């Protein structure tokens, strides 16, 4: 087994497409070792979590950080990661942008982690709006009060410089849909 083609493959699933290995990150973007054990092995089978333990703590660029049995990239990430897990309190709206087909079913239940074990917003509306219209066209956006989501018992962490990540959002913090 050889150690870079390796290190390149960690980089490429720990920094952009996690979910293609079935590999769900947190909020600070760690993901379980053995999983990612588990999923190097489908490429390279000679792969074991002492010489990825090795990869990490000899690599120059620091490009990897082990938490107990968890393991992140530390930059170069191509979704939003929340590190240093720094949290935001001075944040009293949020802003989502979603297509009219899903208008009733948020309205009703509210933003649902799905996929990811978190749920992205954003404290800009130019910037909820334009990722609400990659997701198709017909697009609304939702406000959220934060302080719902604080005194609900949700923390909301800073992942970008306008973007938020929190668990779930409640109908109870829609505040309107525009």
């Amino acid at each position: 087994p050889e150690r870079k083609r390796v290190s390149k493959l960690m980089a490429y699933i720990l920094r952009h497409s996690p979910e293609e290995f079935g590999l769900r990150p947190d909020v600070e973007g760690f993901v379980s070792l053995n999983e990612l054990v588990n999923a190097l092995k489908t490429v390279y089978p000679e792969v074991t979590e002492e010489f990825v333990r090795e990869i990490v703590e000899n690599d120059p660029k620091g490009r990897y950080e082990i938490r107990g049995d968890r393991i992140r990239a530390r930059y170069g990430h191509s979704f939003p990661v929340s590190l240093d897990h720094e949290e935001d309190t001075e944040s009293r709206f949020l802003y989502h942008g979603t297509p009219r087909r899903n208008l009733p079913s948020i309205l009703k239940e509210g933003l649902k982690p799905m996929k990811r074990q978190y749920v992205h917003v954003s404290t800009d509306k130019i910037e909820a709006l334009e990722t609400g219209r990659r997701h198709g066209r017909e697009v609304v956006l939702l406000v959220i009060d934060a302080e719902c989501l604080r005194k609900r018992g949700f923390k909301i962490y800073k992942a970008g410089k306008n973007v938020r990540i929190v668990e779930r959002v409640p109908p109870d913090c829609i505040t309107l849909a525009v």
